[PDB]
């Protein structure tokens, strides 16, 4: 698979190695891994590396929070593949009041106290910015087990849904939190079109590289939890071509979204609407897109 | 618009210059043009040139029939843009019994006697093969005013419909007639996957180059007859990109359809199923795809 040229250059957080050891070490200590093979596969994925590629300009004392949140969501994402839609929904909904801090965790259940302690530590560091990540996370969690995954979709309908399932909103709120980048409601309304365009890029790039993994999962895991819901399959069905053909076409489309991003940002600046905060924000989104692609094309999570 | 690499070599019928002069001259004499500007535009389109690119291995004494048929259908196709679905249907339905030769033409009405004399001349040359073009033509004509054009369509649904509106079947029967290429029902049923794949290529290549023409038509012509119905607009809406971006992505998809064509052809002969007639047929379909692209790139019908 040869990716067409891109002008987006990825950047990684300088503290990636020490934060990786810290976060991986925490989960290896607390998370209920079934066996040693799973523990090695967990480390091999590099969940803190993708986080550091996603938010390379996060504050040095906040990047670990982002690594912890994405890591635990990665782990849960894999667990849901062996559950039904109903079981996955019950699993996630249990964690939601716990994430809010409204409900105390069962200390004998790792996922509950990991989730609880995480959000408590994040609110302790920055209460206002931490709270603004909550609902975007819950929107993503509920999209994971939405029964729309088992119903016919076109490319457009998928991308609209996948924006929630890919967690575009939580990644944006997490990025702002990790950078301490505060934007007014008016400023955020200005970049909504830019956010929507960025979401499609993150979604499809993931779909492309994670297709083989998800193909295998669809055949081996739960028929609902592991259902093959991806742009690769959808375009392949609409055009009646192979998944490999669909990947090549989708990758060209991703470059068109990169072009649109630059066009939208350029217009924002020309209209005199790009505040210093917005300028940092849109650059952060580009890091997400380039960082997502670098990690996806190199991580062992997708190659083995 | 830089076309992606293709391995197809477009061929043109050697008698293109003589037949173009003959057929253009016929329509300039008989067809009712609004003004001199329209007569220039008609010649500028080169309707016999695309026919010779579509069927480069047509028999020397049969190529002119195909040129006449496609030319009159091109002219009718433009006329229907200023009619409603109801009016357009009425226009086409009147030509159907005339095409069969069941009803005499009004010789004061050019379109009626041109259609009548043409089909009569075609049946006089080869009655059996001429008759086999009838139903594929009527199928195309009735697709032109299908009410589904006024309903939102996905990419898959469009391509399924467009196979009739693009006149895939009529082009196939016309090609066989022009080459005197007879196929058995078994041979015809055998290559239906190849036909469906070829149809998508013809359709999208046309959509790509005729988009600007049809965008303008949608703004100026009848609200029904001029309605914008194309894969370019569909992909642009679903992926939320410009029409130009959608063109570039669709063009890559066309090349994937070219790859599938070669794959399906190779599989036909890998299985014990490629007859001499089928080999000439599927090769003829390649000429249609490459010829349609070559003409669409250069014709003034699309560039102005
Ligand atoms: C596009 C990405 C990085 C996805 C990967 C899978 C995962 C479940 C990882 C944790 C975050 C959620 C939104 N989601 C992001
Ligand atoms: C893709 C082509 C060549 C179309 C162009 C428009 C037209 C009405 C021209 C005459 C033949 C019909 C099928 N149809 C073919
Ligand atoms: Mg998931
Ligand atoms: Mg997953
Ligand atoms: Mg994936
Ligand atoms: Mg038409
Ligand atoms: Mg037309
Ligand atoms: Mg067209």
């Amino acid at each position: 698979l040869e990716p067409p040229p891109s002008t987006f250059q990825p950047l990684c957080h300088p503290l990636v190695e020490e934060v990786s050891k810290e976060v991986d070490g925490y989960f290896l200590q607390h998370w209920n891994f079934p066996n040693e093979k799973a523990r090695k596969k967990f480390v091999a994925a590099g969940f803190s590396r993708v986080t550091c590629l996603y938010f390379p300009k996060a504050l040095d004392d906040r990047i670990h929070f982002a690594c912890r949140l994405l890591t635990v969501l990665f782990l849960i994402d894999d667990l849901l593949e062996y559950m039904s839609f109903e079981e996955g929904s019950a699993y996630n909904e249990k964690l939601i009041p716990i994430s809010r801090g409204d409900v105390l965790p069962d200390r004998s259940i790792p996922v509950e106290y990991i989730i609880y302690d995480l959000w408590e530590s994040m609110r302790a560091h920055d209460r206002e910015m931490a709270d603004e990540i909550l609902e975007p996370v819950f929107l993503f969690m509920r999209a994971q087990t939405d029964r729309t995954r088992a119903r016919p979709m076109g490319l457009g309908g998928y991308l609209e849904y996948r924006e929630r399932d890919v967690g575009k909103e939580l990644l944006a709120a997490l990025m702002r939190f990790s950078m301490g980048l505060k934007l007014s409601p008016s400023e955020l309304q200005r970049v909504r079109e830019i956010d929507a365009n960025c979401s499609k890029h993150l979604s499809v790039v993931n779909d492309i590289y994670s297709y083989e993994k998800e193909l295998y999962t669809s055949k081996t895991a739960h028929s609902e939890g592991g259902i093959l819901c991806t742009s690769v399959q959808i375009l392949a069905q609409e055009a009646d071509v192979t998944a490999e053909a669909a990947k090549r076409v989708l990758f060209v489309m991703c470059r068109e979204w990169e072009l649109r991003h630059q066009l939208l940002v350029a217009r924002l600046s020309a209209e005199g609407l790009e505040t210093p905060g917005l300028a940092a924000y849109v650059e952060g989104l580009e890091y997400q897109m380039s960082g997502n692609e670098l990690w996806s094309q190199t991580t062992l999570r997708y190659s083995v």
